[PDB]
């Protein structure tokens, strides 16, 4: 039939032809002769510090497409007035190499930029984000001030609501601006002298660069790091979040008394730091994005992960289960019960939150809005199906094209 | 050239080199990955009714032979040389050419060892080939396959094998066994849409109806096979009894499971796929090894469009299946995997569950790395359909490619 991906769910049985693809303009990481689709940070996307300012003609050709979306998104494609901004930006370019976007294109590419993450399952959410323009920030401690004002925003005492706060861009013969740490929130690391890690292990580096840069240690299981700021052409500057601005969800269980005493807990705020926002050619090296969890990432990566608090097996001696054998399936127990927790701590606290089931039902919907609204939707389904009862969501059984769409949320190297 | 793959659990790291070897091209491309597709939208293999090209066909057995005469070890001896003189003879004159059993019994297990959806493979090398070439009746194709199912099932040992009827040719139709497995259960469509039974099962279950089947009304009444003899039309022919070993399913700690009547078959046996070595097409060549606890358990008896007992188990468990978020799906799925383990071991019958199973495919991995530099996996299959990372295979970056020896996908027969 239709020349293009032809997407089926094998739940529904229903079928679908993905048109946007022939949009993409990045190529991926796979070929006919083998997928590489599920390599988690494959050389393609990843934002290798490029100093030297870029092709005058490779960032116009992709200014120019963005305007041409922005344009289309507000319907006035071939106008007068999306002339003038193709004039205006190719002049821009012309005598200085860059160019900058009007405050209602930030606002539009942010989003489009959520939108396109093929790793994203919230993304139905994808129209509702609170754009803060912090493109007037000049120093590492305005950029405290500016992320203190996300934090409390995006919080707003257990009610989250998505947000993104976008830095000074890259310019060219000029120091990015750059936030160290993965997350606004992250728990210290320590190395102990066994060699075992208390606390979250996938820290351990940024634990020993804040502490390199006059950060006091502490030693216990979930102590908040500090933020290492760093504005253009200065070493990282620290600065330690109050505590008040970081709201935290002791974990209990709802029958298990004992899951209580464990004293695990976690934050209600996901605000990924460590990200590009890209945006017609522009770079935007510091833009943290937060919205709120799915169950999931804290029951069952952060906190069951082997290589993170690797808590399965406690629990599972708590719970009295054969952890002699795995015919017994006490990892999938204790896993359940784990991420029952993280959802009844989490409503009890009155803090946002949504289960695996919900959040991919709501990802089904967002794939038809899609499909009809640019006739497809990028979608990584390894990122996309749950770390826990994969087949009984629906998203497992739907098939997913992925590819690469700009804006978009690129990867970039570490600024140490 | 040569992809990084890494282990995120571990932080170790491999480089795949044997991805160079495909020669057979996949559904993905730079511009978008279609990595998660079931089917290909024509990759299959089309009808033979003309001789496949003579230059194609040498270059494919050629290296077929040569991969085979490596595996002995006598590559570049007499026997090597004769065998290819052989080969290039045969396609010359006939178009065509055949296998010896031992090259068949190579290929067979090549195949396996290149199925990038099968976890089980660590097993790859320990495979009973039964050749089945000397076959000229449906009726035969029956004997053989009772054959094959009478020594796989074992009395509950489970034993790999594999049956290899006749090759395709291009002067006449194909040998097909038009069930997707050897052991099949019903699915009736009954008046309100509902249907009794398997659902994945109601298209076979109407052919065969359809082809003069009496049938039950169960929702696990084990169908008939409709074997296909070159331009014929299929036969029916039902399967005694006592060679389908099945397992009836109940809890080893909740006693009213039992009372739900669940049951499932010991041996899985695809019998649909076509395989392919040196050129040659294999229409039908039914494969079996034993379950892994989450075909049936998960996917099987779970999934929304099988037989879906998820809310009649939360139900009998008591849970709350008003909201999502008590995870009452969750809890129901284990205990339903649970009995399907507990039943099997019961029941003295092969079964391996996803943690055990995935660890060997983390060890077989490791095995191919040094064998061959590599190992074609496809992530969203080789990852169990419950408790994703909590199993090793999760954490780990997966190259996919075609190799062959391949089973591949054909189409249906009718
Ligand atoms: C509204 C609630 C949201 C939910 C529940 C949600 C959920 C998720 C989940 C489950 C992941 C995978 C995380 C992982 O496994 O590491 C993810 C990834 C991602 N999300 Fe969303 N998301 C939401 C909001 C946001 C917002 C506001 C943005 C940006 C404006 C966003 C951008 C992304 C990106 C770029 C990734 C991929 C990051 C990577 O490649 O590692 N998400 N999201
Ligand atoms: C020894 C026990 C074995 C186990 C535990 C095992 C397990 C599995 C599992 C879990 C699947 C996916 C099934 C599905 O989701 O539909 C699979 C697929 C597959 N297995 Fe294995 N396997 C074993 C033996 C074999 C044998 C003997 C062969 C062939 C000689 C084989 C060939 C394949 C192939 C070709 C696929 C993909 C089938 C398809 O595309 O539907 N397996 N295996
Ligand atoms: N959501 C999500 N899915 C994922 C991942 C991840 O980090 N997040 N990856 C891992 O953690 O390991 C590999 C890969 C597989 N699927
Ligand atoms: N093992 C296994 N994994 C799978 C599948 C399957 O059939 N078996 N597919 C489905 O059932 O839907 C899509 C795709 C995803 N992963
Ligand atoms: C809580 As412990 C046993
Ligand atoms: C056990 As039934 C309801
Ligand atoms: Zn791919």
């Amino acid at each position: 039939g239709p020349k293009f991906p032809r997407v089926k769910n094998w739940e529904l049985g229903s079928i679908t032809y993905d048109t946007l693809c022939a949009q993409s303009q990045q190529d991926g990481p796979c070929t006919p002769r083998r997928c590489l689709g599920s390599l988690v940070l494959p050389r393609k996307l990843q934002t290798r510090p490029s100093p030297g300012p870029p092709p005058a003609e490779q960032l116009l050709s992709q200014a120019r497409d963005f305007i041409n979306q922005y344009y289309s998104s507000i319907k006035r494609s071939g106008s007068q007035a999306h002339e003038e901004r193709l004039q205006e930006v190719e002049a821009e370019v012309a005598s200085t190499g860059t160019y900058h976007l009007r405050e209602s294109e930030l606002v539009f590419g942010a989003k489009q930029a959520w939108r396109n993450a093929p790793r994203c399952v919230g993304r139905i959410q994808w129209g509702k984000l609170q754009v803060f323009d912090a493109r007037d920030c000049s120093s590492a401690q305005e950029m405290f001030t500016y992320i203190c004002n996300h934090i409390k925003y995006a919080t707003n005492r257990g009610n989250l609501r998505s947000a993104i706060t976008v830095f000074p861009q890259r310019a060219p013969g000029r120091g990015d601006f750059r936030i160290w740490n993965s997350q606004l929130v992250r728990y210290a690391g320590y190395r102990q002298q066994d060699g075992s890690v208390r606390g979250d292990p996938a820290n351990v580096e940024i634990t020993e660069l804040c502490i390199q840069h006059g950060w006091t240690p502490g030693n216990g299981r979930f102590d908040v790091l500090p933020l290492l700021l760093q504005a253009p052409d200065e070493a990282p500057e620290l600065f330690v979040l109050p505590p008040e601005l970081v709201l935290e969800v002791p974990l209990e269980h709802p029958t298990l008394e004992w899951f209580a005493a464990l004293g695990l807990r976690w934050y209600a705020l996901p605000a990924v730091s460590n990200m590009l926002l890209e945006i017609g050619g522009l770079e935007f090296s510091a833009a943290p994005f937060s919205g709120w969890y799915m169950s999931t990432e804290i029951g069952t990566r952060n906190l069951c992960d082997p290589h993170r608090y690797n808590i399965l097996e406690d629990v599972a001696v708590c719970m009295d289960l054969d952890t002699r054998t795995t015919s017994s399936l006490w990892k999938d127990k204790a896993a359940v019960e784990i991420n029952l927790a993280v959802l009844h701590s989490f409503q009890l606290a009155k803090v946002t939150i949504v289960d695996h089931h919900a959040a991919t039902v709501s990802f089904m919907k967002h794939l038809d809005n899609e499909q009809k609204a640019r006739g497809g939707c990028p979608a990584d389904w390894a990122w996309i199906v749950p770390p826990i009862s994969g087949s009984l969501t629906p998203v497992f059984h739907q098939e997913m094209v992925n590819y690469i769409l700009s804006p978009a949320f690129r990867y970039q190297p570490d600024p140490w």
